[PDB]
């Protein structure tokens, strides 16, 4: 161990899958320890296990503004809680080949996914966002930790997103470059909310009506919907081409079959800021 290359947090101990810059000292043991409340790394299992006994976090910093049963997420700003931030943005880079910000987190809000027992609200992923973004991203990075991969989380953080921009009323995209597992996740969300809505409305929705229903880009419409073989192309225009029939086939194909964790809008508490 020269870079961390494994770290421990909660019950979980998993393997980094890129460099990140955490100091060098800490990098130099054989596990890095993470509190899995407030995110704190350490050096060795006792300071880890001494920490555990002290520390008073049982759930992120920040404001809950999502909760159903036991699921949650919390709104973390940059500027108000710059440790966490830069902790989590440490964590995040082991999965991440692209991060690069680290440190300057102020320009930032994470939104933290958890999932909650009797013990406390425990770690899923998150997504970074610019709280202003020119480029309108409505996500800047997005993680979820290896052992909840593939399970629903990053289908409702993405939705999740989404939901964000509907109410500030903007469409939005993910920043790129996207990671690999990030990029064929949004193809398959894309896919299954347009598809949903075309069969939904029969139904004069041009892609513009798709964008303004869903806050994903023309440009993400078009490129999901030509993936589709669903859009006809006339004198210089991108058209809705499809058949009530096609758009069923497409969803009754296994990758739209598993039962969503759905963003529930009844509660989600958020407006613009
Ligand atoms: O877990 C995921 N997707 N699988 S899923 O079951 O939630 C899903 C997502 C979208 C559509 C269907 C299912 C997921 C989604 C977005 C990002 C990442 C990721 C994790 C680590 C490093 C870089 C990116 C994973
Ligand atoms: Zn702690």
């Amino acid at each position: 161990v020269k870079y961390v290359d494994k770290i421990h947090i909660g019950n979980y101990e998993i393997d980094a899958w890129y460099f990140s810059p955490f100091p060098e000292d800490y990098g130099k043991q054989p596990k890095l320890w993470l509190c899995e409340y407030c995110l704190k790394y350490m050096k060795y299992e006792k300071s880890y296990r001494f920490h555990l006994g002290q520390c008073q976090w049982r759930q992120p910093p920040g404001k809950e503004i999502y909760r159903k049963s036991n699921i949650s997420v919390h709104e973390v700003d940059g500027k108000d809680h710059k440790i966490y931030c830069q902790n989590l943005c440490l964590l995040a880079k082991l999965f991440l080949d692209h991060k690069t910000l680290y440190f300057d987190v102020e320009p930032f809000v994470f939104y933290i996914l958890t999932e909650v027992d009797r013990q406390g609200a425990h770690i899923v992923g998150y997504f970074s966002k610019e709280k202003e973004s020119p480029d309108g991203n409505n996500v800047s990075c997005i993680m979820i930790l290896p052992p909840y991969q593939r399970r629903g989380y990053g289908r409702f953080l993405i939705a999740f997103s989404y939901e964000l921009s509907k109410l500030e009323s903007t469409v939005g995209s993910p920043e790129k470059p996207l990671s690999d597992l990030g990029k064929l996740s949004y193809r398959s969300y894309w896919s299954w909310v347009l598809l949903e809505n075309l069969r939904d409305f029969r139904g004069t929705l041009s892609i513009k009506d798709l964008s303004q229903m869903t806050s994903i880009t023309q440009n993400d419409i078009i490129s999901t919907l030509q993936s589709l073989n669903m859009v006809k192309y006339w004198k210089g225009q991108h058209v809705i081409c499809v058949t009530p029939k096609l758009v069923e086939e497409h969803l009754k194909s296994a990758q739209y079959k598993k039962p969503p964790i759905t963003v529930d809008s009844v509660c989600l508490k958020w407006a613009p800021p």
